[PDB]
């Protein structure tokens, strides 16, 4: 499949936006620590302000389906890294579906601490890997 | 204390005068479901109602204490209880109850209702409560 399916109107928002052309497509790793705090998966409510703005300037576009994937670091136990990491995405799907975002275009997934970005043997590198990523695909 | 009209009100949304004031305590299956911390649309829309009742007839401090049943981890349980309660507090805030006059606790499995026991138990144990001192 080529991956054209996006307009050059469509990729200069992903740009913007803070999106990265990867091998399943358009990725923005946004912070857990930035948008939870010391939350679980109840969002700060400036980081929601946030989130809607992120859907309203994709759906602008007519970018009206994405992934939408949770991950952790290392830190504490690999099942419980994985249900928070999927009720993470959760949150972040229910304020793309609030802004208008079509439901059934909204795919979920909890990745735990099984696909990291950066070495959870730093502070830093655990912050990395503490997101989640919005996907928007290419094809 | 209380006035007459405010207790009329906590009589009527159901509140039970208890040692440690007004309590009206609400299942955690109810408020979050499958969540964590994050309430689910319908019970803020509950609790929204329930700020606005105390709100009108100027109650205006409250205490929200959160609790679990003894199964699993003793700390993580402590946390979960005490974002729980943070989390109707927020609530509580939109509503525009004033900051300040919000108490947060989390009691984790350490203040039972119930036999933990028992499954029946452990449901009842697992609850928010809204409280206003007496």
């Amino acid at each position: 499949p080529p991956q054209t399916g996006l307009s050059a109107e469509q990729i200069a928002v992903l740009q913007e936006q803070g999106f990265e052309l990867r091998d399943e497509g358009w990725e923005f790793g946004m912070s857990s620590k930035v948008l939870f705090g010391n939350n679980l998966d109840r969002l700060n409510p400036d980081s929601r302000n946030t989130l809607t703005k992120i859907a309203r300037a994709l759906l602008a576009v007519d970018i009206d389906k994405v992934r939408l994937e949770g991950h952790t670091d290392n830190y504490g136990d690999e099942g419980y890294n994985q249900k928070l990491s999927e009720r993470r995405a959760e949150s972040v799907a229910a304020v793309f579906r609030e802004a208008g975002m079509p439901a059934a275009n909204i795919e979920v997934r909890g990745l735990g601490m099984s696909k990291p970005v950066a070495d959870n043997k730093t502070r830093a590198g655990r912050s990395e890997n503490r997101r989640v990523a919005i996907i928007v695909p290419a094809e």
